[PDB]
């Protein structure tokens, strides 16, 4: 019993974190095989950040300008290149702790674990979701750039996020490991803002199924709804539309609890129109949207890595 | 910016998790140097659990009755002893991945990270707190016994909890790494129940200081209170009494934000009376009590967002 916001065990990623220094700037790097990946803004001064020409700033650097530290050992940079918004530093030593891995681009609504780092040292691990507006609600201070987000599939680590910046509302923006930003953001000190966010409907439904599995049933009702009527309600409350794909994905949870997806949608509709009336669900007075259907099945079944 | 429930990186603990088997029972063990620590109830059958006599059950076992598996390698047990509710199995190989460590007994209100394991394999990591009734609100299924709780302040792992059982309300009970239970619980299947739980007041205050550091002041008021008047009101909402020790511990957060502890206590009294009125604090519609004063200082910026 119990339901917690749970992250993947971080050990396989901790053995890949290194410190990257270029001039006065220090940030984190990810060391896989003989390459260190880090945000390309490591080569910038604060004035360069106003309007940077990264190819131009980079041509002025040599291999020895990049200091890479792995624990207490200094790594030797033997090459450097840029791919989108990521800098790739070729080093002479392959990481003996390199896990089995993949680089994956995730979609909004998908969750991942973040290993927050400072000076190449891991400080904490937390779970979060790619919001529909492509930002993440992380917890990051100055020095956290280069911290990574990941999932573990079987024994393979899938790297999906690298941290680059904080927006004025305190939310965060970054790239996949191929350097492509999530969202309409750019790595430049210029006016940028997070767009209006929405709630991840399929994830709220998954969390309601987790509450039922844990013995919380006060919100259940005898009613059902159509997908079209539910989507008209969900639009009124700034909830993402629910598709037939989402309904199919919730199938196993629907069969386990005996509550059809559109039956749970009728509970969600009543919660949106009336509130919780002083009650809580899994210790929360708000509807939680940062657990996917897969996260719910994984936690309620004890899958190991 | 941001404020998240954050766990310590689990790598140092993952390299210690092993699987322990005795007959038909399988659970998790913690391998440090040449000793594997696990709950003593691994020697019990389900029928033994009502009134087990662990000394009588253990004297009947030999070293080769305990199967210890570390990854794909079978470890050899060369000795066994019991200390309180923990079984200690001496093995013929020291763990090469043993971190710098300590065994610490924590007090109610303290937080720690839990590495949930099944069959000696880690499945997830989450942040927990020792409730005032000595239970923990964990997420554990059958086979999770032996999973551990820890903190890693600086480079040393301080092990503080080993999981033993689930109570009828779905909450969890366990021991320190010396085998002493937290609370009036026993490793017996006799009728046992968690006492009435209360809210950890010093932790709610710490979390309100985190909200001020991150820029939110909507809940502050022009009032102050005495410590005694605050406690009379707090106990009516099932909040733990706030002691002078708690007031002293909140000193650094008070000095950083410029809000006196008894001034923050007056805001808490008003929140308990009025509720949030459709507002949230750090993304929550409830008052959070699983962040200590130390957790807030570790996670937050040293400069308040004025
Ligand atoms: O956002 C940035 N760093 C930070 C990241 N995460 C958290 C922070 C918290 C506080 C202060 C800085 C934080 C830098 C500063 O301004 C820019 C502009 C563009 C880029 Cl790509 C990167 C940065
Ligand atoms: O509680 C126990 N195991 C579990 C632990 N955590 C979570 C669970 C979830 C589901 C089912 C069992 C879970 C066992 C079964 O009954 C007893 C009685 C006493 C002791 Cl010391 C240990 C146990
Ligand atoms: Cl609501
Ligand atoms: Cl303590």
């Amino acid at each position: 019993s119990g339901f917690r916001k749970m992250a993947f065990p971080s050990g396989k990623v901790e053995g890949c974190m290194v410190q990257v220094t270029c001039g006065t700037t220090t940030l984190n790097g990810l060391w896989l095989d003989d390459v260190v990946y880090c945000p390309r803004h490591v080569i910038c001064t604060s004035e360069d950040m106003l309007n940077p020409n990264y190819e131009d700033l980079l041509i002025r650097k040599s291999n020895h300008n990049f200091l890479v530290q792995a624990g207490n050992v200094q790594l030797r940079v033997i090459g450097h290149s840029m791919q989108n918004c990521v800098l790739k530093l070729k080093v002479d030593t392959a990481n003996p702790k390199t896990p089995k891995y993949k680089f994956v681009r995730i979609q909004p609504g998908q969750t991942f674990s973040v290993l927050a780092c400072y000076n190449g040292s891991p400080s904490g691990v937390y779970q979060c979701a790619m919001r529909p507006n492509f930002t993440i609600k992380g917890s990051f201070l100055n020095g956290s750039c280069g911290s990574v987000g990941f999932n573990i599939d079987y024994d393979c680590v899938s790297f999906c996020y690298m941290h680059h910046m904080e927006l004025p509302t305190g939310v965060h923006a970054g790239t996949d490991l191929e350097g492509n930003f999530y969202g309409p953001f750019v790595d430049r000190q210029t006016a940028q803002a997070a767009g209006t966010d929405t709630t991840i409907t399929v994830n709220v439904l998954a969390w309601l199924y987790a509450a039922v599995i844990n013995g919380d049933r006060w919100f259940l009702n005898r009613f059902t709804t159509t997908l079209n009527d539910f989507n008209l309600v969900a639009m009124k409350y700034n909830y993402e539309p629910l598709t037939q794909d989402h309904v199919d994905i919730l199938g196993p949870l629907s069969a386990q609890t005996g509550i059809a997806v559109l039956d749970m949608c009728a509970s969600l509709k009543e919660l949106l129109q009336n509130g919780m009336n002083g009650r809580t669900i899994l210790g929360s007075a708000l509807l939680e949207d940062e657990f996917t259907p897969f996260d719910v099945v994984r936690q309620c079944s004890g899958v190991t890595f």
